[PDB]
C-alpha cells in the first residue's frame, strides 16, 4: 500500500477541491504519484466536475469516480430527487484499494462535510476513512465560526479514532482582516495549519497554479506523506 | 429548580436570538414564567445585544447578561482585542442557577455555536449545560451544509450526554426550494423539528410576532416543558 487521505471539509464552499488540487500540485512537483478519488459527485446540471478542475489545475491523471448527480444537493438528496440510489459501501472503499499502491498518494475527496450520506445505508466519508486507514485533512475557512466547525469536525474524527493529518484554510482574504488572522492563530492551536490558500487560487492557470502550490504547502511535510 | 434550555446553533448567523424570542413569547402565552439569559455577548460596539432583541420581538422583561465585549468576534478574541477576561465558569453558572426556580422556563442563549469557549479555560455551552443539568435546544438552517453541520452538533451533544430537545429552524423561506424542502426532511430524520420560522420574522411588530410564535410550536410541546 501507498498513503490514502480523505479531504473532507467543515462545510460546504469551503474549497475543498482547490486544496485537493493544490495538494496534488505539491505532491507531484516533490515527485509523488498522486490519484485523486471523487467517488460521488453532485451539482452537476450547473456543470460541476471536481475531478477535471483537479486535472487542469494539477495535471492528475488518474482521477476515479462512481457517480454524478445533476442537482446541486447533498448525495442523498440529490440520488433521491433523480430516484436512484447512491453507490454501495463496497464500491467506494474497494476503488480506493485498488487506486493505492506504494510510492502513491491516493486523495480521497468528500461531498461536503464529513457526516454527509455517501453511500447505502448512511454510510460517511468518516466510515469511509476507518475502513481504509485512511487519515483526514480538514479544510477550513478563515471566517467568522470556523473555529467550532472545525472543533466539531475533529470531535467527530477522534471519535472513531480516524486520525486528523491538519488543517488548511482554503481561502485566505486579502487583506486578512482582523477576524480572519484572529481565526488563523487560533486554528493553529488546535491543529496544525498546513495552508492557507490565497484568494482566487482557483482561477489561476496552471502554471500560476502549480508555483502557487509549491510555496503554500512545507516541502518536508509534503514530501513525509508517502 | 423549573426547566432549563440551553439554546444553541450549527453557527452563527442562524437565528438563535429570534428562535429564543419565539419560543419565550410562545411559552409566555401559555401562562409560563419565562427568563432569558445570555452570559456572552460580543458586537456590542456594533448595536449587538440579543437581549434587547428578545425584550423587544417577545416583551420579555426578565433578560440577564453578564459578559459584554465590543468586537463582532468568537468571545475569546473579542476578549483578547479589549483588554479583558473571559468569565469564570461560576460566574456563568450561577446567572443561571439564580434565575432559575420551579415553574419558570429559563433560556440560555449561546454565543455562536456549540462549542464556542465561554469560560476560560475551554469552558463551553456543552460544559454549562452538563452543569445545569439543561437540554439544549439547537437551531439550524435549511441551506447546503446544514445537514453534516446539524449532525455534528447533535454528536457532540451526544458525547457529553446533553439531552437534544429538538430543532428549530431559524429561517424558513416561502416558497420553500428544493433544496430547503429536501433538508427539512431529512433534518426531521434525524431529530424532532419543533418550529421552522417564517423569514424575516424579526421584523414582525410585538402582535405579528406574538401570533408567529404561538403558531410556530405545538401547543403541548412548549406547554409540557414547564411542570
Ligand atoms: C454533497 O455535499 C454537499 C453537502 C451539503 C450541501 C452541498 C453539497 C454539495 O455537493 C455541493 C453542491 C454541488 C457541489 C458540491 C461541492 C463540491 O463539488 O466540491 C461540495 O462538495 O461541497
Ligand atoms: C461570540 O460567538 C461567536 C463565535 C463565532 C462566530 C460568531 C460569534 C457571535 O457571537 C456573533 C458575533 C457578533 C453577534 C454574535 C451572534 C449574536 O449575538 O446573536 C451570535 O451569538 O452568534
Amino acid at each position: 500500500g501507498g498513503t490514502i487521505l480523505v479531504v473532507t471539509g467543515t462545510g460546504t464552499g469551503v474549497g475543498k477541491t482547490v486544496v485537493c488540487a493544490a495538494l496534488a500540485s505539491a505532491a507531484r512537483q516533490a515527485g509523488i504519484d498522486v490519484a485523486v478519488c471523487k467517488p460521488v459527485q453532485t451539482g452537476t446540471a450547473r456543470g460541476d466536475d471536481d475531478l477535471a478542475e483537479v486535472g487542469r489545475l494539477a495535471g492528475v491523471t488518474q482521477l476515479a469516480g462512481l457517480a454524478r448527480y445533476p442537482q446541486p444537493m447533498a448525495p442523498a438528496a440529490a440520488a433521491e430527487h433523480a430516484g436512484m440510489a447512491l453507490p454501495a459501501r463496497d464500491q467506494i472503499v474497494r476503488l480506493i484499494a485498488d487506486l493505492d499502491r506504494p510510492g502513491r498518494l491516493t486523495l480521497v475527496e468528500g461531498a461536503g462535510g464529513l457526516l454527509v450520506e455517501l453511500a447505502e445505508p448512511g454510510v460517511t466519508l468518516r466510515d469511509v476513512a476507518v475502513d481504509v486507514a485512511a487519515a483526514a485533512l480538514v479544510v477550513v475557512t478563515a471566517d467568522l465560526g470556523t473555529l467550532n466547525h472545525t472543533k466539531l469536525t475533529l470531535e467527530a474524527l477522534a471519535a472513531q479514532q480516524v486520525s486528523c493529518a491538519g488543517l488548511v484554510i482554503g481561502s485566505w482574504p486579502d487583506p486578512p482582516g482582523l477576524v480572519a488572522a484572529s481565526n488563523r492563530s487560533a486554528l493553529a492551536r488546535i491543529a496544525m495549519v498546513r495552508a492557507a490558500l490565497p484568494a482566487g487560487a482557483a482561477s489561476l492557470d496552471a502554471g500560476d497554479f502549480a508555483a502557487m502550490s509549491a510555496a503554500a504547502f512545507d516541502r518536508n511535510w509534503v514530501a513525509g506523506l508517502v
